């Protein structure tokens, strides 16, 4: 029953999921001039060569395209991390209008969209067990602004046609999530949660500086899809994203000045 609507949205997920008001909830607002520069912090290990995607899914509330995780092939390592964690699955939170979407702001900043790279700690064994545990994930945010397109996003573009309600699937192999990521890998780091339901706090929030570009007509086929499944009256995929969240105790640290 959760959603993105005026009676199922954000501001309601706190009546099945407490936790919604809890001590480090996710996303959060970079106030970019607080943000400690931290010069312990290494440099982000980002290893996707060897990147297995298999599947790309409308869940209802976005897409997910899934990664073979059952062995070391895309890992995330090194930046505050103190272990591996491999890629599960990406997918996207946007906007309505291109002036909102994001989920992270900078200085209140709305991006067109954020990108999430869901990574678990191999510790745990698996996703599930993983989400449980206080540094289960680690999810690396990329924001998107509109104005050239990004070539390594098109792949996935062009598939969502086919997956257009929820609960739809198409096999997606092959696909580089190397494509995906900007230049730089400077980025903004603090302790949060899952920003859906079950809203679990388990995330180690790895937020990039620097937004990838994406064209207006790449974000406006995000915006075809559907919430609702194959049987069911129209609504728009758009404005899947959760306000910023109270920063309570919590410092975001900068890996760079
Ligand atoms: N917006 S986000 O914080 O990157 C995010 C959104 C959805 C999910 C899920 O996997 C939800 S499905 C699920 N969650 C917990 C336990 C069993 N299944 C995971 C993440 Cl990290
Ligand atoms: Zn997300």
């Amino acid at each position: 029953h959760w959603g993105y609507g005026k009676h199922n949205g954000p501001e309601h997920w706190h009546k099945d999921f407490p936790i919604a008001k809890g001590e480090r909830q996710s996303p959060v607002d970079i106030d970019t001039h607080t943000a400690k520069y931290d010069p312990s912090l290494k440099p982000l290990s980002v290893s996707y060569d060897q990147a297995t995607s298999l599947r790309i899914l409308n869940n209802g509330h976005a897409f997910n395209v899934e990664f073979d995780d059952s062995q070391d092939k895309a890992v995330l390592k090194g930046g505050p991390l103190d272990g591996t964690y491999r890629l599960i699955q990406f997918h996207f939170h946007w906007g309505s209008l291109d002036g909102q979407g994001s989920e992270h702001t900078v200085d209140k900043k709305k991006y067109a969209a954020e990108l999430h790279l869901v990574h678990w700690n191999t510790k745990y064994g698996d996703f599930g067990k993983a989400v449980q545990q206080p540094d289960g994930l680690a999810v690396l945010g990329i924001f998107l602004k509109v104005g050239s397109a990004k070539p390594g996003l098109q792949k996935v573009v062009d598939v969502l046609d086919s997956i257009k309600t929820k609960g739809k699937s198409a096999d997606f192999t092959n696909f580089d999530p190397r494509g995906l990521l900007p230049e730089s890998l400077d980025y903004w780091t603090y302790p949060g949660s899952l920003t859906t339901p079950p809203l679990l706090e388990c995330v180690t929030w790895i937020v990039l500086k620097e937004p990838i570009s994406v064209s207006s007509e790449q974000v406006l086929k995000f915006r075809k899809l559907n919430f609702n499944g194959e049987g069911e009256p129209e609504e728009l995929m758009v404005d899947n994203w959760r306000p910023a969240q109270p920063l309570k105790n919590r410092q975001i640290k900068a890996s760079f000045k």
